[PDB]
């Protein structure tokens, strides 16, 4: 009977877990059996790596019912570690007809190397209000996140970000805090 | 007998003080006289402006003798406010004999507003290895510095910097600290 449609693409499966293969979490408006006994499922989940900035997840509402997502939480738990999960997509909208990409931001600070646990608390609604589908109750993933080490360091008191450039205050610019 | 000048630029005069004529430092090897009551002169000092990054001083060894300079101490007595002054030559150097630009940076950090007080001890030395010229002993410098505030705020965990630009992390740039 349900149109409603939540996976990962067979490339972006491939970059996280190593097979090809596009992972089915909603199919149908139903959730994937997998997900069904979550604590058993997590276990099994290792913390995204490093190297994972961000990840692709598609969906799509695939016949003529409208639905509704909304982000109820997007929060970080170790604040020091990784700042809030974020999302490319408004925090409430319609799920599209065509089948879109959200990207989930997982923004590692570069100050500590450690694991950062979060929440991404996203619930589905019909046209009648109701809540159908969402993120088992009580959830919490994990990300490596690594201390940023730029080559050579950053000068004039800048400060090295994740993805290894320079991030560089008054009137200083260059690859590592030079220039004017 | 000197051939030591050091001096602020008309055009740099202007934008710090307000009247555009040459502020004369070192002549023929010889301190200013405004230096020589080095306090009363300080105290006619306001701290330097939150819109002035950095100031240029013009130098040369305008005959044949050979002089050399040294920064002893770049340093910020107020590390929270502003990190330690820079300079963008080597800190032991050749005096040239072609007048040139030495660029003093002081670097607000953007986390606080407030004065932060500095210190840009140099000598300069003769071909014998003595001490012919320095900063006044004790000499004590100020920055005024400023709270960044970024049009619209840095996302994903990014930091404002002086210059007014996003400091974003891991996989993270943009404006705001959006795209991947
Ligand atoms: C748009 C983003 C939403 C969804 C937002 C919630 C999650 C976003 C959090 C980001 C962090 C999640 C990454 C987990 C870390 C990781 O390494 O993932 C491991 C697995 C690898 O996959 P796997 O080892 O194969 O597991 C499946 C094996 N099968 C069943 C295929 C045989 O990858 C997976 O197993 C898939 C993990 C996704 C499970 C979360 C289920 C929650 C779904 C909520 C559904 C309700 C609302 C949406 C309905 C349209
Ligand atoms: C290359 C950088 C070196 C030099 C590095 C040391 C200093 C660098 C520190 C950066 C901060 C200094 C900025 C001071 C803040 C400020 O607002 O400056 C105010 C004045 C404005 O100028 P003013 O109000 O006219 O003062 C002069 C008035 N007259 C005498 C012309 C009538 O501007 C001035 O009065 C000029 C201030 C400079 C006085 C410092 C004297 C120390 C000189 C050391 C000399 C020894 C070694 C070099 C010899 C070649
Ligand atoms: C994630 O989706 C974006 C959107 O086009 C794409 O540019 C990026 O390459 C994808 N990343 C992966 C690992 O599939
Ligand atoms: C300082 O010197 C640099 C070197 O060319 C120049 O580009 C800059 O415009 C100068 N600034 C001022 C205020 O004179
Ligand atoms: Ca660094
Ligand atoms: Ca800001």
């Amino acid at each position: 009977t349900g149109s409603l449609y939540l996976w990962i693409d067979a490339h972006q499966a491939r970059v996280l877990i190593g097979f090809e293969e596009d992972i089915l979490i909603v199919s149908e408006g139903k959730m994937a059996p997998f997900t069904h006994d979550f604590r058993k499922a997590q276990q099994r989940w290792p913390a995204i790596p490093v190297n994972i900035h961000s990840m692709n997840f598609t969906w799509q509402a695939a016949g003529q019912a409208e639905y509704f997502y909304e982000f109820l939480s997007l929060r970080s738990l170790d604040k020091g570690i990784m700042a809030d999960p974020t999302v490319n997509v408004p925090l409430l909208g319609t799920v599209p007809h065509k089948a879109s990409v959200v990207q989930v931001g997982f923004p590692c600070l570069g100050k500590q190397d450690g694991v950062a646990a979060f929440e991404v608390d996203v619930i589905v609604m019909n046209s009648e209000g109701n809540t159908i589908l969402k993120t088992p109750q009580n959830a919490i993933f994990f990300k490596t996140c690594q201390q940023a080490e730029c080559p050579g360091g950053c000068r004039n008191g800048g400060f090295c970000n994740e993805r290894r450039i320079c991030e560089c205050p008054d009137g200083f610019h260059g690859p590592h805090c030079e220039g004017t």
